[PDB]
């Protein structure tokens, strides 16, 4: 809205760009790609890239039929222009993860990059809380239930779907996560935000084709072999 990115704005080509931004940022810090990252980032003039959101980047070592976590970093404290938060996260995924050595030039070629974009959580202003279940959608919306610093509950978009919940159960379970009663969502004093997310990932290192993974395509665990 006020320069905030919406998930429906992120298509396969934008995911293609975010992935290349992450790729080049790392390549630039590894010393592989010769560029001025800052000027490079400001040259990407697609307005979408500059809308704000939250982002995470995880690097997985590529194998025939499996992958291995290689580094993960994400920022959820404050939204910032996509291209910037993604460039920053990519770099951190490669060099800041406390669990691995920094990425080496030798590894860069065998890593698959995954970029997750989350929208800025936003308050659901409905003065008829019983109509609250209608203003959200299981499989698309993440939730945040708050009531003063002491009570805060957060659920990612996928959770409700993989556990096969309906909209109300979803709000109840988040309330329980916040330390509140199952029906805390009907209480005007309890603030409720929603947000969305999306995932882009190379199916192979530097591949042209990328996989778009949506929280709404997750299978209810009860239907898993």
């Amino acid at each position: 809205q006020e320069q905030l990115v919406a998930v429906n704005e992120l298509n396969e080509n934008l995911g293609k760009v975010l992935i290349k931004i992450a790729r080049d940022s790392i390549a630039n810090k590894l010393g592989i790609l010769k560029i001025n990252l800052e000027d490079y980032l400001s040259s990407l003039n697609d307005p979408i890239l500059n809308k704000k959101g939250l982002a995470f980047v995880t690097l997985e070592t590529y194998y025939g039929n499996s992958t291995s976590l290689r580094g993960c970093i994400g920022y959820v404290e404050a939204v910032a222009p996509l291209k910037e938060i993604v460039s920053k996260a990519a770099i951190a995924a490669a060099f800041s993860d406390p669990r691995f050595p920094p990425l080496s030039k030798g590894e860069f070629d065998n890593i698959i990059i995954e970029v997750t974009v989350l929208t800025k959580p936003q308050e659901i202003d409905v003065e008829n809380r019983w109509e609250l279940p209608k203003k959200i959608k299981v499989g698309e919306d993440g939730l945040i239930v708050e009531y003063g610093i002491l009570y805060s509950g957060l659920l990612l978009p996928q959770v409700p779907m993989e556990y096969c919940w309906d909209e109300e159960t979803f709000l109840a379970e988040t309330c329980i996560k916040a330390g509140l009663e199952p029906d805390c969502w009907l209480n005007n004093k309890v603030k409720i935000k929603k947000f969305q997310g999306i995932i882009f990932r190379e199916e192979k290192p530097k591949s042209e084709k990328i996989l778009i993974i949506k929280p709404s395509e997750v299978k209810c665990k009860k239907e898993e072999i």
